[PDB]
């Protein structure tokens, strides 16, 4: 797995973000993680769903840089989006969302897992911590 560079181009949901990516505008999906959401399907704004909306916002807009890295799988879903852990700085949102509870560990679709450990040892933190959606 290798880090590529991104750009900004506006932050979405908190497992939304839209980026500039070889050039291309691309809708990017957060992997392995579930936020609560404040657009969702059905439900609609639920809880903790602004707070993981920006966190995810203010940390990537705050970066000097984004890095987009692709599992060993699909890049893409269904509905175009790319599928890759997202990097501010070093620091991996998809963890850093997990980290604070503000998101959950999501269905694990292999081959695209290899960060499955990593977060579900930063969830298993935050829910030990009692933090945000764990409280």
């Amino acid at each position: 797995l290798h880090k590529e560079p991104a750009t900004l181009i506006k932050a979405i949901d908190g497992d939304t973000i839209k980026i500039m990516y070889k050039g291309q505008p691309m809708t990017f999906r957060l992997l392995l993680v579930d936020t609560p959401e404040t657009k969702h399907p059905k439900k609609g704004v639920e809880k903790y769903g602004p707070e993981a909306s920006a966190f995810t916002k203010k940390m990537v807009e705050n970066a000097k840089k984004i890095e987009v890295e692709f599992d060993k799988g699909q890049r893409t879903d269904k509905y175009g989006r790319g599928l890759a852990y997202i990097y501010a700085d070093g620091k991996m949102v998809n963890e850093a969302l997990v980290r604070q509870g503000l998101a959950k560990v999501a269905y694990v679709y292999k081959p695209n897992n290899t960060h499955e450990q990593h977060l579900r040892k930063s969830e298993a933190q935050a829910k030990k911590e009692k933090l945000n959606i764990w409280s």
